[PDB]
């Protein structure tokens, strides 16, 4: 209720700042992917609040983590950037039939669109970030493809298993 649901927000943002200090790189060879679970905030906050709101979340979320984690702007912007995509995409679907349906049918594109702006943009801030040729990409494109498709595969489910378990 304006007040309320303000205060709601700030603490599951701050929520979610918190979570990313557990962040891994899961696969080896790929150090610059590191798997964080703090888009699962967002993305409850983005089903009850409305798709802008969530990309709101991870917005501040990522601005407050790059102020205590000064030192990667494009990576940081990344996740910005694939994390407000993979939220208010997912909101928007579940948003206009509120129907359970659209719950998944949302995760599972956002998922997939999240993974396919993952590639497009890496294809030209790999080269960059590098400063190397394009075909560093290449060898770290399909860890590129899993990575995105895994981390947000189980945010998606995850967050499932907490509609779930109520
Ligand atoms: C070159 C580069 C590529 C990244 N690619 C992805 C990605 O494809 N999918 C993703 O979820 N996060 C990606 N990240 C997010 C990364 O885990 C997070 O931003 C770290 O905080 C990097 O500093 C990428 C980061 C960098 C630096
Ligand atoms: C509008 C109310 C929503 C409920 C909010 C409660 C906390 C967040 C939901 O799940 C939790 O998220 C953590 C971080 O990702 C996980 O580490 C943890 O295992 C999981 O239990």
């Amino acid at each position: 209720s304006s007040i309320k649901k303000i205060s709601f927000v700030g603490i599951f943002s701050a929520l979610a700042t918190l979570v990313m200090f557990l962040e891994f790189p899961i696969f080896p060879q790929a150090s610059f992917l590191k798997y964080d679970p703090s888009e699962i905030p967002a993305l409850i906050v983005s089903f009850l609040l409305g798709p802008g709101v969530g990309m709101f979340v991870v917005l501040v979320k990522d601005i407050l983590f790059f102020l205590m984690k000064s030192g990667d702007p494009v990576g940081i912007a990344m996740n910005a950037v694939l994390g407000m995509s993979f939220v208010g995409i997912a909101g928007l679907i579940y948003h206009r039939n509120k129907s359970r349906a659209t719950a998944i049918k949302g995760m599972i594109v956002a998922t997939l669109f999240a993974t396919a702006f993952a590639l497009g943009l890496n294809a030209l801030i790999v080269p960059l970030y590098f400063e190397a040729p394009f075909e560093l990409y290449l060898k770290f494109f399909p860890f590129i493809l899993a990575f995105n498709l895994v981390k947000f595969g189980i945010d998606s489910v995850v967050t499932f298993f907490v509609y779930k378990k109520v």
